[PDB]
């Protein structure tokens, strides 16, 4: 043949796509570390991102009153050190309710992490949280529970994710809610990924955003306070806190945030 | 503050980057399946790709004589059903040597898969291959052996990859060669990822490109021939060949090919 065709994987043209507006509601004690972790994970996209930092009304950080008349493509509500309290006892609960209500109409997709996810599940869907006898603490194997869901694109069928919490939501309580879909659970750790209203809410009860040493630092922090805390599970080789942490969860941390931004925050 | 700054993750502008020239040398028996697997994995890049299909000189497919006076950014040399033979006994060995010599000067980065990797290791670096008593056959855990190497960017420290072979190269034989670096090995399966001359060659002795059912089909193919073949390891739940294959390796299949294209095939 005189003319032999080549197969061309076309250039992914994303340069004329509008920059996405993302807000981060930072509720974590380690404000710096949490922000840094999230900014790096949010970097996993070819699209341009305008990232607005928020915190509770209780100089880069804004409050809800500054954005209440605006719309966002994405919002991240982080975890918080308040899990043992009833939701209504948390000092900023009324303000958070305002933000969560706002997210329904003014945010395309809200990602909720750990307690933020518990708060969202409770406020939107009435899902209760329950105390654990000991901390769920370590890196755990999870299984994909739904095929063909964009949030899970490129995921292995079995993958690892960190959990760090003295409370839980229960699978049966998620299952009974029509508007929720369980995406990933762990035989040991329980519920991890849940989607609400086709992606209007994304709930991650585990800590996929944790970097290498986060569980180590939590372990040492608690140990030093005189708390009775076991070594994080599947994290130190031979359960030796002096060894380098084994990182089994970063690839799916990246995939979670990348798929969220590309398939849920962005809408064509 | 009157003006609150936002943090902007800049748009990744790749639209003005030249389309990369990739050639695939297809030596596999399952020509269609292998090509399809590779085309999908090569899709993991925002860059445009011009993919030229090659096969041995023994209507999309070209031969070496068509491209001998051209340069490529990337070349993939697949596996082949010839592993029990001494390299020089393979019918097209002299022609493959010509292609491998050509790759040194005319190809920025060549990725070699399974036997192709054995052939490349042998021709370029004198690394011998050795028979196994039984097929290395299944999905195996691997550990990252180098930090800060671009081919392994975003990899978990422990990750899974399929192997399917009745022969091996040995780690000690790779170790003694200065121009080679072991990137990933498996306690059970042995050598998987190796880099030659800072990325001029990439060797993948396992089969990261395998899709869901490939090991299943190989198992049934061999079984039907009357061969004595054990179930692929860590692949069927309860080692039951009727169960759906568990896919633990796709995420790092994607990462391997994505990092190869983005950091080795492409050069700024
Ligand atoms: N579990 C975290 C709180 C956020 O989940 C900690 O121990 O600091
Ligand atoms: N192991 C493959 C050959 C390519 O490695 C097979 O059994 O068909």
């Amino acid at each position: 043949e005189e003319n032999i065709f080549v197969m061309t994987k076309e250039r992914a043209e994303t340069q004329d796509i509008r920059a996405l507006k993302i807000a981060i509601l930072n509720l974590m004690p380690t404000k710096q570390e949490t922000e840094a972790q999230l900014l790096r994970l949010i970097g996993n996209t070819p699209l341009q991102l305008d990232v607005h930092l928020l915190h509770m009304e209780s100089s880069f950080y804004k409050t809800f009153r500054d954005i209440e008349n605006e719309k966002f493509d994405g919002l991240i509500i982080t975890g918080a050190p308040v899990e043992t309290l009833s939701f209504e006892e948390v000092d900023y609960w009324e303000e958070l309710k305002r933000i969560m209500e706002y997210s329904k109409t003014n945010v395309t997709s809200t990602l909720h992490i750990c307690w933020g996810a518990q708060a969202g599940l409770y406020h939107h869907y009435g899902v209760q949280k329950y105390p654990l006898k000991e901390k769920m603490f370590g890196v755990f194997e999870h299984e994909v529970r739904e095929q063909h869901v964009k949030l899970l694109q490129g995921f292995d069928e079995l993958f690892f994710a960190v959990h760090s919490r003295h409370t839980e939501v229960r699978e049966s309580d998620i299952r009974e809610v029509k508007e929720l879909t369980l995406l990933a659970n762990s035989e040991e750790a329980g519920v991890h990924l849940v989607i609400g209203q086709e992606g209007r809410q994304v709930f991650a009860l585990g800590h996929s955003e944790y970097s290498c040493d986060t569980l180590k630092q939590e372990y040492e922090r608690d140990r030093d306070k005189g708390l009775n805390i076991d070594v994080p599970k599947n994290y130190f080789k031979h359960d030796n806190p002096n060894e380098k942490p084994l990182v089994r969860w970063r690839s799916h941390g990246n995939l979670l945030f990348s798929n969220w931004l590309n398939y849920y925050v962005y809408q064509e």
